[PDB]
């Protein structure tokens, strides 16, 4: 059978909240089978902790934050895509502080903790979440959208008419078959418009932000010295960030997900829209790895 997954050993980091600018400790440790991942505020007195499911999830405000009553964690998309990308069903996540730190933007740090950790094989069946019929919500001209597909794929479109935009792909259709999440994917950074950088930063927001941990573009031109890590990398950033977020439904999908312009709020809508409707999914498990349409191995 297809088995659960969880950390073989703990690990940790360093590094700054992007919103927050605040140092924060970040501590990753295996996992009871069962358990999903749990966030814990370890900072606080009691240690507060927020299960990293659909139903916990607050603020979307260009990030994806989990909530319990005034307890926050904020920014949890990029590590939560790692978790995803890496089949960790169970593990428990500490922070010194109210933000998962940014590291250099992408997932491809908690990609590198999760494999010096090592993966542990756990004794139990793996579940997967199976799209049985296609579900979408919208907000104006943005869209999201599951679609019923034997394997996993993540497709995304983008439509910016900045000159800086003009000729690139932006857009993408990820069937994890043949795609590497670590290779091509996992290592795509975070980008913003400077516009809307310096609106926040004059609010003291964004107050880890950086060229060292952000794409920077402003209407013609990509800022950064050494361009980008891969040729569609702004596209391939909207798919990390759908992984990170898909993975709050708790398993592992069976099914496609298709962005048009979305963000964390709509996404976290498709999620709560998708589980309230029991005819348009359901869990599986694979007592023979060979049968499956997907594979963690
Ligand atoms: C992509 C979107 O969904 C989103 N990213 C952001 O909203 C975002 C916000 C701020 C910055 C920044 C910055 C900076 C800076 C800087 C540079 C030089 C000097 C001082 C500050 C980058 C991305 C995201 O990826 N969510 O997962
Ligand atoms: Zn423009
Ligand atoms: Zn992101």
């Amino acid at each position: 059978m297809i088995k659960q997954r969880t950390l073989k050993n703990i690990i940790r980091a360093t590094g700054v909240g992007l919103h927050s600018g605040e140092k924060v400790y970040l501590t990753l440790k295996p996992a009871p089978v069962d358990t999903g991942i749990v966030f814990s505020r370890t900072d606080l007195d009691p240690v507060v902790e927020i299960p990293a499911r659909a139903e916990n999830v607050g603020e979307t405000t260009m990030s994806t934050t989990l909530v319990k009553g005034d307890v926050k964690v904020d920014t949890v998309e990029h590590l939560l895509s790692a978790m995803a990308g890496l089949g960790i069903d169970n593990a428990y996540v500490e922070l010194s502080a109210s933000e998962v730190p940014i590291m250099d933007g992408s997932a491809g740090p908690f990609v590198f903790l999760i494999q010096s950790a090592g993966l542990q094989e756990q004794e139990a069946a793996k579940k997967f979440i199976r799209i049985k019929r296609e579900v979408s919500v919208e907000e104006g001209d943005k869209r999201a959208v599951f679609v019923p597909f034997d394997g996993f794929k993540v497709s995304f479109e983008i439509d910016f008419d900045h000159p800086v935009f003009r000729g690139r792909t932006q857009q993408a259709s990820v069937d994890f078959s043949s795609t590497s999440f670590v290779k091509e994917v996992s290592r795509a950074r975070t980008f913003g418009f400077m516009r809307d950088i310096e609106y926040l930063r004059s609010q003291n927001l964004a107050l880890g932000g950086s060229v060292e941990n952000a794409i920077v573009v402003d209407e013609n031109r990509v800022l950064n010295e050494d361009g980008l890590r891969y040729e569609d990398e702004f596209v391939k950033h909207k798919i990390l960030d759908a992984i990170g977020d898909l993975y709050l439904l708790g398993n592992s999908l069976i099914g496609e997900f298709r962005g048009f312009k979305s963000g964390h709020a709509l996404n976290n809508q498709l999620l709560r829209t998708l589980i309230a409707d029991k005819d348009a999914w359901e869990v599986v498990t694979f007592e023979d790895a060979r049968t499956a349409p997907i594979s963690y191995m």
